[PDB]
């Protein structure tokens, strides 16, 4: 679908059997979502933005499943304020920005 | 245009009379944008972001071209690590993310 923005661009995402709600976030390289289950192995790894640094934990290759895509990439979980589908991911359902 | 996203959406803004690069970011609330000199009034504001929050300034009514649209609203200043165009602006050159 097109996405205009007067409001924030939450999209529902199914990811580790489980349903939440996310911001199609063209300015987040990586996608971030809050303390989560996720399977498998992860490394932690540090992210930044606006107003610092935040801990978090690495899932590579996870498949998701955005507004009704399936895309495959690298999670993050951790003490993010929002859940954020950064670039990695927004590539693989060709999401594209427009005006 | 339309802009694909497997790299990050900088696009040349003019501001101030001044030119600078910044992302298109559909995850922001608000425009931001890094130490610069701007005319006017302006009342001391905080944002937040993943890591935390910077103290910024808030100048209401810029006008600002982005990517060749103008556009008039709301800017923050501050020590922001990067340049970023928010939702406030990018309703108004009429940006739309689609997939
Ligand atoms: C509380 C919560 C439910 C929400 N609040 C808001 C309102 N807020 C605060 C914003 O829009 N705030 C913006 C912001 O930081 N947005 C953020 C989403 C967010 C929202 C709330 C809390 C934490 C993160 C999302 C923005 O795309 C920023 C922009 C950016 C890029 C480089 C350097 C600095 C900044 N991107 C990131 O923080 O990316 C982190 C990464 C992802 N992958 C790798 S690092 C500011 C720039 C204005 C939306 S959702």
């Amino acid at each position: 679908p097109q996405i205009t923005l007067w409001q924030r661009p939450l999209v529902t995402i199914k990811i580790g059997g489980q349903l939440k709600e996310a911001l199609l976030d063209t300015g987040a390289d990586d996608t971030v979502l809050e303390e989560m289950s996720l399977p498998g192995a992860w490394k932690p790894k540090m992210i930044g933005g606006i107003g610092g640094f935040i801990k978090v934990r690495q899932y590579d290759q996870i498949l998701i499943e955005i507004c009704g895509h399936k895309a495959i990439g690298t999670v993050l979980v951790g003490p993010t304020p929002a859940n954020i589908i950064g670039r990695n991911l927004l590539t693989q359902i060709g999401c594209t920005l427009n005006f």
